[PDB]
């Protein structure tokens, strides 16, 4: 893993069932609410504070998650497109990055063929087993809890930029970019 | 209970406490909010892109609910009955098939008459003592956490048709009707 | 227990950490949402359908509680004191029953004026320490995840009235009255 | 702790991650519902109730939060601010205390400079080890499971003062500064 992680330049999410635990929240106009998790999207900053870029390929699409995407400043992203091996080299293109400086998190079937794509996958802990059995690397956090951060955290670990959620010193020097 | 499974091309599903976790988010105005999980929607459609019907069969009626069976494309179902036996020998009927190769998976003693109705029954892990001594498996999901999506996974696994869930090559391959 | 629970005529039960895990889910204006279990809400249909009435003790008064307790057609409550014993008495009469016919449960601080009111007590899994301390029995379930249906399963059952949960039979003979 | 909590006479606690669990529930326009436990609104009560000053620093800033904290009678707080070395300094000032007499609840990195300028700190159950690692005691409650509640209590009780949250009589007596 370290091996693959120092290497990540670019990192794809799923959206439902990753950074959200897979609530489909429904009100009687279809999708009313999306729960992403906060330490996360600090993740995601510190991140791409540390030039990481980020991007979400989802298998659906909402004016929620699309304002979610906006609060972090996420660029890259493809939304409502349920086939993910293409879309993650399109993602990969437009980052100016390979397959092997990619990871990608995921939870269900529908992302298999994108840890095919990534060459560094990771699977949230509520995942199934055989998307746990198809990735790199299995996180101890459930989708929705933090998993992501979890990433984040061992990704920005590994690449020695720890010193950024390891400490107060570190965490104050990228304070301008935190935000969310 | 392979047998059991290899014999489903039919499965009605309960809805608060199998496909949710049994919580009714109230309005001043009654159910505000229903939550589905992903995961139990790509289950439902690999059912029925397996040839395998789905009904449901709810204790309560809302808009909110009639909002996600539409977005899964189910046409059997009926909502607001409290007595299931006969809720469930309707469906059957109009499913064009057999107490024999119908599934249903419930959570509570409303559920108890459409157990003794369906061939093969499954209970959610948090269903009642009662509800699980009277069922032919107790699922290891809560509901809510994709329960369904378990047994519909046992189902498919069942009738050596898992690739669909299994791998990148499989799902693409329906990748036409794995919406929700 | 056997003794207290056989003579219950009467359940007074707090919402707000009971019916509820305690959670306030607000927006801008205050609650938002409340979420109730549907067993609980079957609980207390099966409570009241076996001569045993129901009545909610709250210090929170919210239309989202009321709809709630018309949906589950609770006669008797007293919402927004804080002040609990006083209330406990008047349900009390108004039930006409005396304090050793009436449960309460509950899960907080605010409830010890209760548990000392009325004849038998309960107490949600999730209560702190100096509350469990306080009533006769702790319940084994979280509060809102059913606490009170495993409390009401446990009054039927003492009651020799366990027959309409644990029985398609029994639960299809007292049908007409589980609507919530 | 003992000697830590007796000299508290201000808690400042962070929201997210604490109060809440760090879901951010959001809506097409960003945060739609924050889900706050009613026990730590007692807890928050109590400690005010005992004269000890109750403040708020959050990285975010809501409606929704501010509304929490009107409730809560909370009039010391900084909102969306990522910096809370600082703040929490000039919370203290606007309480008239010393950083001794402040304790401060946290979750993750972003409090790291809080815990550090805050005589006492307390970190919720779930909060990262590097959070852990860095306060003065990790509580047993996740965020949003009643973590400030548990806190509080620990305090009132090292100061002798458990009898509000301890007994009926204690919380009687003081039953008139228990809303939220």
């Amino acid at each position: 893993m370290q091996q693959k992680l120092e290497n990540i330049k670019f990192v794809i999410t799923d959206v439902d069932g990753v950074l959200t635990d897979g609530q489909l929240h429904y009100d009687a106009n279809g999708e009313a609410i999306k729960s992403f998790h906060v330490r996360d999207g600090l993740g995601i900053k510190m991140l791409m504070d540390a030039d990481i870029q980020v991007a979400v390929l989802s298998g659906r699409d909402s004016p929620i998650l699309r304002r979610r995407i906006a609060d972090l400043g996420i660029k890259l992203f493809f939304l409502g497109k349920l086939e993910k091996e293409t879309a993650c080299f399109d993602l990969m293109k437009q980052a100016g990055v390979t397959a092997e400086q990619t990871a990608y998190i995921g939870d269900d079937s529908v992302d298999l063929p994108a840890f095919a794509a990534c060459g560094t996958s990771f699977a949230v802990a509520d995942a199934p087993i055989y998307v746990k059995n198809a990735v790199d690397h299995v996180l101890s956090t459930h989708g929705g809890k933090g998993a992501f951060r979890e990433m984040s955290d061992m990704i920005l670990q590994a690449q020695g930029k720890s010193s950024v959620f390891d400490t107060a010193q570190g965490f104050l020097k990228s304070v301008k970019s935190m935000g969310q």
